[PDB]
């Protein structure tokens, strides 16, 4: 039934209600329930500098209603691990591919929290990626993702030391889009397909090659 829509450059002009009400649910989340205060806006929609052209966003939906997602930017350009945190990257290096995405902004309204949806946005990203031919996804996370990765199946790869980012234990990693760990999740969520992708083709590897370009 619902699904969890791949939005983008390509195809938003049939989603600019729905990217709007995200931009405002990721501020209630972010800014007011976590309190990361840095990106409080006075319009009360919560974009930074990597919510531009190049964006893809994985928006869990119910009719029109958004009840949780992700978001993932290219490492061609800068990104907030290159940008703002390339320290917590320092013992491997901070990615710079377009077969390798950052993966950000992870969110499930309280509605839907403790649910179903928690493991099907998990299965989003290994099955949006694998159909784009992206070979991994990399990350700042705070660590206590760890063995919620790891309870999914993913494939962590740490990237440098953990460190302290505003009082939160926090590190830099990347993860393996793999086919194995996609159909166990497809297994467990009961379900063949959980990426819904509308209107024209996204072609993201090409997109990511350009605008390193
Ligand atoms: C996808 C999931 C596994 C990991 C996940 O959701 N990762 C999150 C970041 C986890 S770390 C939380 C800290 O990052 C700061 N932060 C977030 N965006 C920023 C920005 N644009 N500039 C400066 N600081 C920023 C914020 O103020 C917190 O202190 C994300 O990338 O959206
Ligand atoms: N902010 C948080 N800290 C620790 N565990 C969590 N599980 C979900 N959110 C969490
Ligand atoms: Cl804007």
């Amino acid at each position: 039934g619902a699904m969890i829509h791949a939005i983008s450059a390509v195809n938003r002009h049939l989603y600019e209600d729905v990217l709007e009400q995200h931009f405002r649910l990721r501020h209630d989340i972010f800014v007011e329930e976590r309190h990361w205060e840095t990106l409080r806006r006075p319009d009360g929609r919560e974009v930074d500098s990597y919510d531009d052209e190049d964006t893809v966003y994985l928006l869990a939906l119910e009719g029109r209603r958004v009840v949780g997602g992700h978001r993932l930017y290219p490492t061609t350009k800068p990104s907030m691990m290159s940008e703002v945190f390339p320290h917590l990257a320092a013992v491997r290096g901070c990615p710079s591919d377009p077969l390798i995405w950052e993966w950000s902004r992870y969110f499930v309204v309280r509605d839907r929290r403790d649910g179903a949806l928690n493991l099907q946005l998990m299965a989003a990203v290994q099955e949006f990626c694998l159909d784009q031919g992206i070979a991994q996804v990399s990350a700042i996370m705070e660590t206590w993702w760890l063995p919620r990765f790891h309870e999914a199946g993913f494939v962590v790869t740490p990237l440098g030391l953990p460190a302290l980012v505003e009082n939160a234990w926090t590190m830099a990693a990347t993860v393996d889009i793999r086919r194995q760990t996609l159909d166990v999740l497809h297994d467990r969520i009961g379900m063949p397909s959980i990426v819904q992708q509308d209107g024209p083709r996204l072609d993201a590897v090409a997109r990511a090659n350009l605008c390193g370009l």
